[PDB]
């Protein structure tokens, strides 16, 4: 793999991402600093609206300018939604907002936080000579005490890179491909699959680092977007940047490469179809960074693994394939009961088209089975 911005150790995320800004942005950084604590006394929008509007020429490299976008990110969704109970902002002041959006065209993503803000880019270890565990990491930025951000944020990093570990056998499978090496084909293959294995593993710490109320009554409301969302209708206003209201999604663990490249490196066709969940994970691919987006394509533009092991009545294969495409049925029906917990439950105490989208994904996946029937 080139430079499609994909670390050996921790795939899609950035690796060792910045913790501080220049100087320069004391002002932006107090406030991120704080939320919790600005929200709750509710002076934060009133800070957010005493910002002067600062440049962003000063953000030199990649890093700093990803820090920033978590930032300005943050700082955006607790504007918007404030204590998150209902009073919410149709506006974004242009102090704040013509920097986020210059900064977001920049990095050539939309102004909103998204994935690759509060997973990828928002972690730090606690000792840098340790390995990348739960108990030696911490997230950036959170939005209010007790909103579970840090497990939700870190779990879903932890299961990203647990799954960056196949994305570095990619080459190899495509490699054997044309080279018509069947044996190194088929451990490929396997390694995917035990990769893909690991990482549902790594999913199960979700339940001691989450609560169900926390995740559904708040870190969920920070979350959200303003793409068909009924309290602001025609989407958020870009004071100073844009002329009418644009509307985003949120962020969202869907916004993962992870997963979708898998889909595509098996062949499974997740965007095929006019469906609603398929124009979903097109549309979201809008979110990831560039540098990720063209490493998606990359692959589509390469010969069909599964058509090449179907081409060959070999069961060793075969078989190795399935094991990746069970691998991630597993995962989807492990993300299913997760849901359930997580937000059915919850909002107990409609939200179908959520279960049927799912279900769907799951389903796609499970049809690219080969030696089912
Ligand atoms: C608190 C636990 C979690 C909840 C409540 C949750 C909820 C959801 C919901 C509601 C969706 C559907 C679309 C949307 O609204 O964005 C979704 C999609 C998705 N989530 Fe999660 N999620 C959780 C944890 C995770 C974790 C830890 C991962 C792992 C990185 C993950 C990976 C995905 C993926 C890849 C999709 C997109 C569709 C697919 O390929 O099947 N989620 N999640
Ligand atoms: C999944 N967020």
């Amino acid at each position: 793999s080139k430079e499609y911005h994909i670390d050996e150790e921790v795939g899609f995320a950035l690796p060792n991402p910045q913790e501080n800004l220049p100087d320069f942005y004391n002002d932006w950084m107090f406030i991120a600093k704080h939320l919790p604590d600005l929200i709750e006394s509710g002076q934060l929008r009133e800070r957010v609206e005493k910002l002067n509007m600062l440049s962003i020429d000063h953000l030199t490299d990649h890093k700093s300018q990803r820090l920033a976008r978590l930032v300005l990110g943050c700082i955006t969704m607790a504007y918007v939604w404030g204590k998150g109970h209902g009073d919410v902002r149709k506006v974004l002041p242009r102090n704040i907002a013509v920097p986020y959006c210059q900064l977001s065209k920049k990095l050539e993503l939309p102004p909103i936080l998204v994935y690759a803000d509060c997973v990828l880019a928002n972690w730090k270890k606690k000792d840098p000579n340790k390995p990348l565990t739960y108990e030696n990491m911490d997230v950036l930025f959170s939005f209010r005490d007790g909103d579970c951000s840090k497990g939700f944020f870190l779990v879903s990093l932890l299961v990203e890179i647990a799954a960056a570990s196949a994305i570095k056998v990619i080459p190899t499978v495509f490699k054997a491909m044309q080279m018509q090496e069947r044996d190194t084909l088929l451990k490929a293959l396997l390694e995917i699959a035990s990769c893909l294995e690991k990482a549902l593993q790594v999913f199960h710490q979700i339940h001691d680092h989450v609560n169900p109320k926390a995740f559904f009554s708040v870190l969920r409301i920070y979350l959200s977007g303003w793409k068909g969302n009924p309290q602001l209708s025609d989407g958020l206003v870009y004071e100073g940047f844009w002329e009418d209201p644009k509307e985003f999604a949120g962020g969202s663990a869907g916004q993962s490469s992870v997963f979708q490249c898998f889909d595509v490196l098996l062949g499974i066709q997740q965007t095929a179809g006019g469906g609603h969940a398929a124009q979903f994970l097109q549309d979201m691919r809008r979110y990831m960074p560039p540098a990720h987006r063209n490493f998606l394509c990359s692959l589509e533009s390469n010969p069909s693994v599964r058509e090449f092991v179907l081409s060959k009545g070999d069961a060793g294969l075969r078989e190795a394939y399935d094991a990746c495409v069970k691998a991630l049925v597993s995962l989807r029906s492990y993300h299913l009961q997760i849901v359930t917990k997580y937000i059915l439950i919850p909002a107990s105490q409609g939200g179908t088209d959520l279960m049927n989208f799912l279900k769907t994904v799951r389903s796609t996946t499970e049809k690219s089975l080969l030696k089912e029937g």
